[PDB]
């Protein structure tokens, strides 16, 4: 089934648009700090490390992605449809744990703003950061490599697994049981930030910059982590196609957009942003 070409260069050229501008918007996050030796710090390098880990999406999944969906096949081999699951597992999961340790950084940096810089330093916080890395990756290819279905006769049909042994615990330990970290120590900087200066004021502004970012993050990519698993237990109630077509790319576009927040949101970073133009 050949899609007329004329039809959807429309969504072919907006999806390279939207790759593009997410791209150029996450270069510019990491160059912001990088140039800048007045906005280096543990958050400020979390930051970035969600900058990388939505490079990797926009990198190396999204085109990719956009390309399989216009055409609608799998033009290449099985392995390299693996390895691009692979990538893009790992990679969504890489953010949501990045955020999971912004949402620790911004909880310790309010509930000790003077002596933040004493429970975490440039030497423990990296600990942290490789850390998530680390199991991020593990709970990425796991569940890949030990729950694998089998491999389709055809190169060009390459699709998520069906089986709901895998789905399950993919998204609980990837979106559910990180995004519980995340809810907690947000709730617990509200709380804190109500009940409570300039150390503690530039620390909630950066604790609302970062849950603006989460909450643009967990309300984009959770109808697909709440359609899916319905899906796997409610066979009968699994949405049309345009719905995960839709929910999909909102979770790619979350990601899109993530570089936007920072200059919009902390002014600091709008003049970085502006610096760095
Ligand atoms: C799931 C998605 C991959 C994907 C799949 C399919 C596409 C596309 C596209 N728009 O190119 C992308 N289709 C295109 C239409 C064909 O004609 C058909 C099917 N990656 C997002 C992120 O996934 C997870 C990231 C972290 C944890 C769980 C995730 O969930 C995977 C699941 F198996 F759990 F659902």
């Amino acid at each position: 089934a050949p899609v007329n070409i004329s039809k959807a260069i429309l969504l072919g050229v907006i999806l390279g648009g939207l790759i593009l501008f997410g791209v150029l918007g996450n270069i510019l996050v990491i160059l912001s700090v990088a140039c800048h030796r007045h906005l280096h710090s543990v958050t400020h390098y979390y930051i970035v490390n969600l900058a990388v880990a939505d490079l990797l999406l926009t990198s190396t999944v999204l085109p990719f992605s956009a390309i399989f969906e216009v055409l609608g096949y799998w033009a290449f081999g099985r392995v390299f449809c693996n390895i691009w699951a692979a990538v893009d597992v790992l990679c969504c999961t890489a953010s949501i744990m990045g955020l999971c340790i912004i949402s620790i950084d911004r909880y310790i940096g309010v509930s000790y703003p003077l002596r933040y810089p004493t429970i975490v330093t440039q030497r423990r916080g990296l600990m942290a950061l490789l850390c998530v890395w680390a199991l991020s990756l593990v709970i990425s290819i796991g569940p890949l490599f030990g729950w694998r279905q089998p491999a389709p006769e055809d190169e060009t049909i390459c699709q998520i697994n069906e089986e709901p042994g895998y789905v399950l615990f993919s998204a609980l330990g990837s979106f559910y049981l990180p995004l519980a970290i995340i809810l907690v120590m947000y709730c617990r900087v509200y709380v804190v930030a109500k009940r409570e200066l300039l150390k503690f004021s530039r620390e909630k502004k950066a604790a609302k910059t970062l849950g603006i970012v989460v909450g643009c993050f967990v309300l984009c990519w959770l109808p697909f982590f709440l359609v899916m698993p319905i899906g796997s237990f409610f066979p009968d109630f699994k949405p049309s196609e345009t719905v995960f077509k839709i929910v999909f790319w909102l979770g790619y576009l979350n990601s899109c957009i993530n570089p936007i927040i920072y200059p919009c949101s902390s002014q600091e970073f709008k003049k970085a942003f502006q610096n760095v133009l």
